[PDB]
């Protein structure tokens, strides 16, 4: 995919950064694999991601992830590695419902300008 077409919320340090939940919670959601420290409570918090786009919409998802202001990963999004195929309805579906397991625990959700703009959004 041309440069031009790959979007990048996150730096190489941020993608590859290993995290670890306090009390995880793990769940298949379609072609995609969704992540989320259920120990975080009451928190202001920014999903971003790396992905490619065309004709003006998300078409692949490389790797999502949530983000405390304090730049900590506490949440994520990923494609599993048996099912190279998804689509952007399948990444519409998992952000909704990482969403809501953010909200249950009392945490803020806002998506990346990027992420609105290609995908999130009506």
């Amino acid at each position: 995919t041309p440069a031009s077409r790959y979007i990048t919320d996150m730096t190489i340090e941020e993608l590859s950064r290993d995290w670890f939940m306090l009390m995880p919670k793990q769940k298949v959601e379609g072609p995609l694999c969704i992540r989320i420290d259920q120990a975080i409570m009451d928190k202001n918090i920014m999903l971003k991601a790396n992905f490619s786009v065309i004709f003006d919409r998300l078409e692949t998802l490389i790797l999502l992830r949530a983000f405390t202001e304090e730049g900590a990963i506490v949440g994520e999004i990923s494609p599993l590695p048996s099912f190279p195929g998804h689509t952007i309805e399948d990444v519409k579906n998992a952000i909704g419902v990482l969403i809501g397991g953010l909200e249950w625990n009392d945490n803020t959700v806002r998506v990346s300008k990027t992420l609105q703009r290609f995908a999130w959004g009506s």
